[PDB]
């Protein structure tokens, strides 16, 4: 279990300077943005949680679109999705742990990885190629990018 402490908004880019856009209500994509005002860069409203004991556990809100990121099984594959969810005070079930990621900062380099709490060993990643969905991988930074830079 995790209990909400506060939220803070951040810009995010991957290590190749791709940002996120909301391609459709259920899919984020990563691209090099310099487009029109129908392609609006996504910011994250990062909800920080305090654990029980069983670390910076966070939920990742898609700022202004009323969505949170989650990891769920689809078929037999771990999958990143976006779900309509309100702000969750208490994450106190295996089910709700789908919304929790461990924010893993490398302070010296200012980079960050996000590991799923529901699927340990799985990390948020982007394709090496632009205009592809944001996903999860158990081979972080291996023919994908799992390294991000956040700025508040």
């Amino acid at each position: 279990a995790f209990r909400y402490t506060r939220s803070q908004s951040f810009d995010i880019f991957d290590i190749n300077q791709k940002c996120f856009v909301l391609e459709s209500p259920t899919q984020l994509v990563a691209l090099h943005l310099q487009g029109p005002s129908s392609s609006q860069k996504v910011r994250l409203n990062i909800a920080l949680y305090r654990p029980r004991g069983p670390q910076m556990p966070v939920a990742l809100g898609i700022k202004g679109y009323k969505l949170y990121m989650s990891c769920v099984m689809s078929g037999t594959e771990p999958t990143l999705q976006l779900e309509e969810a309100d702000v969750m005070r208490d994450i106190d079930s295996v089910e709700l742990t789908r919304f929790i990621f461990y924010r893993l900062d490398s302070p010296t380099e200012g980079t960050t990885r996000f590991e799923s709490a529901a699927f340990p060993g799985w990390f948020i990643c982007t394709s090496l190629q632009p205009r592809q969905p944001v996903g999860i991988t158990n081979q972080p930074d291996q023919v994908n990018i799992a390294t991000f830079k956040l700025s508040g």
